[PDB]
C-alpha cells in the first residue's frame, strides 16, 4: 500500500503551507516595521513641530495596530500561526513520533517590544473657564395639586392653575395662569414656587394679587417637569462621585501650547483638582463626561471616565483596574477574553531605532527558521516520493 506514505507526503505539504503562510505574514509585519523605522528616523528631525510628531505617531500607531491584526488573524486551517507560542508536530513518516516540528511564536507589538513606542512630546496644558448656560428637565414631574391650598389667601371658592407652568430661563422663575373662582380681580399671572425635589407647585411670595403686566416676556417655555441648571453639572457630577473623584468640578476650555509658543484650542473639559476629563456639551446645553464602553476586566460590562493625559498631555486615557490605557484601545475591549496589556504611552521612547531593529531581528530569525523547516519538509517529500514511485512502478 502507498496511501499511508502519500498521506505523510500530504501532511508534509501542509507543513510547508503553514510555514509559507507564517512567512508571508512576517514579511508583512516586516514591511510595517520598516515603515515604523522610517517614521522613527523622521521624528528625530528636531525641526518637527509637536503637531508633526503627533501626525508621525498616528501613522506609527496605524502600523503597530496592523501588525497586531496580522498577528491575531493570520491562520492556516484555523491555526493562528502568530497569535501564540506553540510547537506544531507534523507526521511525515510512516510511524509514531516520526515528525518535523514547526515552532510558532506570538509575534505582535507587545512581544516585539513596541507596544508603547512613542515619539510625541507633551504640550503645555492649560484651561480657561467656560460658563455653561440654560436649563434641562429632570424626572421630577410638576405636582400642581398642592397649589390650591397655598392660594387660599386669594380667597373666593377655588384657585386652579390653567394649563402648564411657564418657565423663565432668564430668572429660573416659574409662573402660572390662575383662575380664582368666586374672586374679584384675582385672575391673572402668578409666580409659583417649585419644590426642586418632588415637584410640588405653590403660590409664591404670599402674593395677594396678580403680577403687574401679566406674564413676563422671558417666560416662554411650557414645562411639565422641574428644570435644573446645566451649570450644576448634574450628570457629570454624579459620574465623578461614582468614579471616586473627590474635588469640585468645573467646565473649562482646553488649550495646548507646543515648544514654539503656538497654542491651539482643545475641547470642553470637566476640571477636577489637577485632572481634566474630556467632556461634551449635549443638545439641551447640558454637559457629560466622555466614557468609552468595554467588556469584562474580571468578568462583566463596565465603564470608565476619559481623562486627558497620555504622552502628549491631550490623549483621552482611561483607568481600568490599576492601569491607564488609551481610550481608543480600551473601547469595546474584553479583558476576560483578552487580558494582559500595556497602558498608554507615558513619555517619549528612548532609543527607538534600537528597539525597532531588535524587533526587526526577532522577525528575521523566525523567517530564517521557517525557511529552514520548509527545507526539512521538502527532503521528507522527496524520500516519500521515491518510495511511492518504486511501489507504483512494480507489482
Amino acid at each position: 500500500n502507498i496511501k499511508g506514505l502519500t498521506q505523510a507526503s500530504r501532511n508534509a505539504n501542509d507543513g510547508i503551507s503553514i510555514a509559507q503562510t507564517t512567512e508571508g505574514a512576517l514579511n508583512e509585519i516586516n514591511n510595517n516595521l520598516q515603515r515604523v523605522r522610517e517614521l522613527a528616523v523622521q521624528s528625530a528631525n528636531s525641526t518637527n513641530s509637536q503637531s508633526d510628531l503627533d501626525s508621525i505617531q498616528a501613522e506609527i500607531t496605524q502600523r503597530l495596530n496592523e501588525i497586531d491584526r496580522v498577528s491575531g488573524q493570520t491562520q492556516f486551517n484555523g491555526v493562528k500561526v502568530l497569535a501564540q507560542d506553540n510547537t506544531l508536530t507534523i507526521q511525515v513518516g510512516a510511524n509514531d513520533g516520526e515528525t518535523i516540528d514547526i515552532d510558532l511564536k506570538q509575534i505582535n507589538s507587545q512581544t516585539l517590544g513596541l507596544d508603547t513606542l512613542n515619539v510625541q512630546q507633551k504640550y503645555k496644558v492649560s484651561d480657561t473657564a467656560a460658563t455653561v448656560t440654560g436649563y434641562a428637565d429632570t424626572t421630577i414631574a410638576l405636582d400642581n395639586s398642592t397649589f390650591k391650598a397655598s392660594a387660599t389667601g386669594l380667597g373666593g371658592t377655588d384657585q386652579k392653575i390653567d394649563g402648564d407652568l411657564k418657565f423663565d430661563d432668564t430668572t429660573g422663575k416659574y409662573y402660572a395662569k390662575v383662575t380664582v373662582t368666586g374672586g374679584t380681580g384675582k385672575d391673572g399671572y402668578y409666580e409659583v414656587s417649585v419644590d426642586k425635589t418632588n415637584g410640588e407647585v405653590t403660590l409664591a411670595g404670599g402674593a395677594t394679587s396678580p403680577l403687574t403686566g401679566g406674564l413676563p416676556a422671558t417666560a416662554t417655555e411650557d414645562v411639565k417637569n422641574v428644570q435644573v441648571a446645566n451649570a450644576d453639572l448634574t450628570e457629570a457630577k454624579a459620574a465623578l462621585t461614582a468614579a471616586g473623584v473627590t474635588g469640585t468640578a468645573s467646565v473649562v476650555k482646553m488649550s495646548y501650547t507646543d515648544n514654539n509658543g503656538k497654542t491651539i484650542d482643545g475641547g470642553l473639559a470637566v476640571k477636577v483638582g489637577d485632572d481634566y476629563y474630556s467632556a461634551t456639551q449635549n443638545k439641551d446645553g447640558s454637559i457629560s463626561i466622555n466614557t468609552t464602553k468595554y467588556t469584562a476586566d474580571d468578568g462583566t460590562s463596565k465603564t470608565a471616565l476619559n481623562k486627558l493625559g497620555g504622552a502628549d498631555g491631550k490623549t483621552e486615557v482611561v483607568s481600568i483596574g490599576g492601569k491607564t490605557y488609551a481610550a481608543s484601545k480600551a473601547e469595546g475591549h474584553n479583558f476576560k477574553a483578552q487580558p494582559d496589556l500595556a497602558e498608554a504611552a507615558a513619555t517619549t521612547t528612548e532609543n527607538p531605532l534600537q528597539k525597532i531593529d531588535a524587533a526587526l531581528a526577532q522577525v528575521d530569525t523566525l523567517r530564517s527558521d521557517l525557511a529552514a523547516v520548509q527545507n526539512r519538509f521538502n527532503s521528507a517529500i522527496t524520500n516519500l516520493g521515491n518510495t511511492v514511485n518504486n511501489l507504483t512502478s512494480a507489482r
